[PDB]
């Protein structure tokens, strides 16, 4: 048994067995791997045959697979084409900090605007575009908002439709960057509001006719945080009783009795973090001699500039409503829901949102959890699909420079000195 | 080879705090028994319920100091080591050579007729700012960030670098800032002083034959 | 999916034993007419029920479960590529100078 793609699957009406030029019939452990894609693209009472004497029913005998015999024929390529996404060489953008390549590359229409409204259009997103034109992906307008930027269609006027206004918002952030290993320097570090720790300072004596370099002085300085979470419950009981002794000789004596029992339950949560910071010197002495050290804490800012060449990457996210004649979503919703869904333009992280792993895995429909990428090739042909997503994927290089800061780290100095003879 | 003696002495602190919370539920009841051979015995009952949440954080911070030696002794001989540890106080003398940088305030009301904050206040409200005179720290406070921001209308935050160039000119205002930004040098003599601060001492003596 | 190497020595074993109906109802044989299906982190086979049987309790068919994969290398084949991070958070950074003022190299 070999994968079977639903776009390659060919239907020939040329007698019993008689299969294409290039083709061969499906068994019937194929056709059972695939079932729903076939039944959903036969007729309600159609019958069409497999190979070595089986047959296949469609909807309306709730896709049945069984012996029998029939004209029609279901077949699949000999040798079988890859219809993998295609990859492209890499965009460069002109050099600067994070936010101006940030910037050249969301306002760019031919190589970003175009293409994600195209695939934002093919998953059965509304309305992508703006009042002034009547094609998809133009007439957008680009914004920036915090640590990211959003694309949506300029609405300005009126329009003509059901929920027209309700316009898809396309969002770009969460940058990253993978450095030449060969290219990464950076300046000079410069330190401001300097604040004492500790110092020590200290003699090492040689007094023997060897050299000798067993010496150590060590200054450590520690700081920790912790918490705690209790909760307990509790129960009792008390029973009391009064009662009389007309003892002989006392005449009567009157005392109360009482006993009790308690019971209780407990359950505690906590953590912590620690942090340290260490420095030693270990000086090696000529004979007949000694030599001073020194050694100092502080707290300080730090600042250094930095520069580099990079591939660049990033998260995007698609919102809006999903269109009631068809959507590309696994249930196909005819409610016109709002929807929200992220998908990361680079290295692998997760199944959800990797196009790539999701587009290589419409031959298993127990995989098919997100995105139906079926229907998008029988909505719009392969050779368009993947076309749109060869551009969606196309790998990214700039060069940076850029600055970097951060307030009360620590800041050290050992200092050896010049021997004197005893 | 193969000697070691090392002395350590640490110093910490540490603090915490509480809360808490409780409820509590308690019913009685008094009840009689008229036992046979008893005739009556009276006696009363109670239960109790209660529930407790706490919480609690804290911290703490610790200082250590080590000294070791190791000597190496001949053949047939033996060699006296002494380690000691003391408090004083530290002072000396220092001298370099630098660039020097520093911050910037300006306190006042803004100017009814026009001013450059991006919101344009004409309500003549007191304001202060502080510029950092140096290397980069952050945004608020780096003029040359700003300056080269303002083709970005949703990077502008603080100040209205374009208003100020239609007001007066870009090279005017180009000058001026350039004269404000100028670097500094000069060389420094200093004393540095701390209270209570480590001194050691450490020592290898003289081998002794056997 | 194979049906020669794995389908049917599994459920042959599985009818020695003495389980019972390992089988779809469009045949007559052991290991014959049998569905896979892809759950979660595994796979179930199991014979088709589409139809009628004849027999006391046909439809209670057996199922088989293939889960907990694992690989045992070839130790001179292992190779991997560039590591990428992404989302970075600094935690804490330390600068320093070792200044030596002797006659030697320490």
């Amino acid at each position: 048994a070999e994968p079977v793609y639903p776009d390659q699957l060919r239907l020939f009406s040329l007698g019993q067995g008689v299969c294409g030029d290039k083709y061969r019939p499906v068994n019937r452990e194929e056709a059972q791997s695939v079932k729903s894609n076939i039944v959903g693209m036969m007729g309600q009472w159609q019958i069409s045959g497999l190979a070595n004497g089986w047959v296949i029913m469609g909807p309306g005998y709730n896709g049945e697979i069984k012996p029998g015999t029939a004209s029609n024929t279901w077949c699949y390529p000999t040798n079988p084409v890859t219809g993998e996404i295609p990859t492209l060489s890499a965009l460069d953008i002109p050099d600067g900090d994070e936010v101006d390549v940030q910037w050249r590359l969301v306002h760019d229409s031919a190589n970003f605007i175009k293409p994600t409204s195209y695939l934002a259009h093919y998953l059965g997103y509304a309305w992508v575009g703006g009042n002034h034109s009547q094609y998809v992906g133009e007439d957008m307008d680009v914004t920036r908002d915090g640590d990211g930027w959003v694309i949506r269609g300029n609405n300005d006027g009126g329009c003509d439709g059901y929920r027209c206004g309700d316009k898809t918002a396309i969002k770009v952030s969460n940058f990253a960057y993978n450095l030449d290993p060969d290219s990464f320097k950076h300046g000079d570090v410069t330190q401001s509001d300097r604040q004492l720790v500790k110092t020590v300072v200290g003699w090492a004596v040689n007094d023997s006719d060897t050299p000798q370099s067993g010496y150590d002085v060590t200054l450590r300085y520690d700081t920790a945080t912790n918490w705690s979470k209790t909760n307990t419950y509790g129960l009792s009981e008390k029973v009391t009783t009064k009662n009389k002794f007309k003892w002989p000789l006392v005449g009567e004596t009157a005392l109360s009795i009482a006993i009790a029992a308690n019971q209780s339950w407990a359950s505690q949560n906590g953590g912590s973090t620690t942090t340290s910071l260490s420095q030693s010197v270990r000086p090696t002495v000529p004979a007949r001699s000694k030599i001073p050290v020194k050694i100092e804490l502080y707290k300080a800012d730090i600042s250094y500039p930095y520069e580099f060449k990079a591939d660049v990457s990033y998260d995007l996210t698609l919102s809006g409503f999903l269109r009631w004649g068809g959507n590309a979503w696994y249930t196909h919703p005819d409610n016109r829901p709002n929807w929200n869904h992220t998908f990361v333009i680079g290295p692998y992280k997760d199944k959800a949102s990797s196009i790539r792993y999701q587009w290589d895995k419409r031959y298993i429909p127990g995989e098919v959890k997100w995105w139906d990428w079926n229907w998008t090739i029988q909505q719009n042909g392969l050779s368009t699909m993947q076309n749109n997503l060869a551009r969606v994927l196309r790998p990214v290089r700039a060069g940076i420079t850029g600055d970097f800061s951060a307030e009360s780290q620590f800041a050290g100095n050992i200092e050896i000195g010049a021997p004197v003879p005893l």
